[PDB]
């Protein structure tokens, strides 16, 4: 249980750290999560998160702090909300967005084969806009049902005040190294 | 000459720090700058910053590293592009924005009596928005010259992908402190 | 009363087309309202406007439709809360915005004693984007309020899916009519 | 040739203002035109469309002037650029935009075999929107060359300051109307 999440998190972090993937970091911060299996994933603080997140550092990357359940928020509501679908997808990690990466997040899915949907904000009903916190489920709800399989990775563009993002999935933190190993 | 400068900086991050004002600290984090006099101010790299700038950490804050000259990058802009028309104020800070805390600003600066500013990038000129990093002096001048006084406040709010930012100056970081202490 | 009404827009109208304003003109169209009196003045049916409103044709702008009551429906809203703030401007029109446009009318502003003022639909609060129609209402009291001053003009920038605009308002549609002329 | 244009181009327009589309109209207002052939289609001047478009009059629809060579120029130019794809394309039209319209133009499609693309101002490269009546191309090619087949219906959602629209094409107006009445 937690002890096998806590290493298992704390080691992929390290290893990301070292292929030191600079130009994958947003400005608001990279989190990496690995949440409690269900039922006992009720909230974010069923979830491990980097305190802190990982922000650029010199010409690297830098987790400001160490691993702990609720250290993060935004990725986890995104995990918890996906796991509504997908159980055994209980890891994410948020990467800076921009046309290059995505291009090649396209062509390498097409290449590993695996799929990846999205969500546009401008297609919210104001009514959900207006609710705090029921975006970002609504975002990973919108994408999950779009396609017909299962998306490891999910984006979206920016809007007024905030900036985009791509998400990508996995059922442990091993596996979504995997998949950002491969983005290089 | 730079001693100084680090000194002062670096001292001002500790209390900064020690205050804990998360309520104010962005999700791209907070820088606090403090440039070297001109004509030597002649890039970023002539300008101190808080590498990796300030993040919210648990129920407060925390610099990722430490102060060096070209840390920060986009507030060495402001602060450079500021000093064309003020060569004094070579520090800043940029904090969080939102209703209240402008309010407050507002209100504060109404008593402490100090101008307040901005910049809206909507009405900036395509052509600029197309040249890289023209857009945050373009902003510093727009602000500037909008009112008669000197604005100690620039603020704007957010834009597609970009978040609303708060911008406060002050001949040293002591300055700047005490303003940001005032905010509380 | 009513016919009084019916008479003055419908020559306001006429020579709005005669002087020939087509750069004055929004994409949506221009529409030119005129209001009863209060409490008379109970609804968007109450006010009198352009059905069809003025458009641009060739190098010259039209009117679609014939003066009547409730045609507008958004510049009358305006010009309906305006009047909660000042009775006896009952009538308003809505013109294209610009840089150049805006500019002009600011030094006219400045050179003829009026006031200017705008609001933000950035700065609306979500609960209140989400009631259908109740956004011009906000925003021409957010204007208002903004100075101590009536404003002649009221503006707004572009928004998400929606255009930016001016609006001037005035006692009459001569008033009105009488303002664009210094503006040609 | 440009009689047999003028006539058909004509009678779609007065059939569909007899099918009264209202729910169809945009506030900037509706326009259908029909080009000449290629190579003699070398402008918007090659092109017939509605002076003045087709706008909203009360609970129905109204031409506000008569089908003339140039008299459109953002549809036009749309055209032109989804003639370079597909030469026998020459008429189109544009309708209001709304997640309840876009869905039905999606089930018809699957209903019907029709295709669907889009673009996204989001995506466009800064460059480009610097460059006046480049947004136009760029989009109809992006929208075309996002999918192996013709799309039949072209989208796309709003951007600051401008509003989403949904061009739907055909090879001559019937064929456009002909869709239009399916939507209906």
């Amino acid at each position: 249980e937690k002890w096998r999440i806590y290493e298992e998190l704390t080691n992929a972090v390290r290893e990301f750290e070292s292929i030191n993937p600079v130009r994958l970091i947003p400005e608001v911060g990279t989190n990496f999560v690995y949440s409690l299996p269900l039922p006992y994933a009720r909230s974010t603080k069923d979830v491990a998160g980097v305190k802190g997140r990982i922000v650029k550092y010199g010409n690297s990357v830098k987790a400001v702090g160490p691993v702990e359940f609720g250290a993060s928020d935004h990725l986890a509501r995104a995990v918890l909300t996906y796991m509504r679908f997908y159980p055994e997808y209980r890891s994410a990690i948020n990467i800076r967005y921009s046309r290059e990466i995505i291009e090649e997040i396209i062509e390498i899915a097409q290449e590993r084969g695996f799929k990846v949907s999205f969500y546009d904000r401008r297609e919210e009903p104001e009514e959900i806009k207006a609710k705090e916190g029921a975006t970002i489920p609504w975002g990973i709800e919108t994408a999950i049902k779009r396609i017909k399989e299962r998306p490891d990775i999910i984006y979206h563009l920016g809007d007024v005040g905030k900036e985009p993002m791509i998400l990508v999935f996995g059922r442990n933190p091993r596996e979504v190294l995997e998949k950002i190993k491969m983005l290089i």
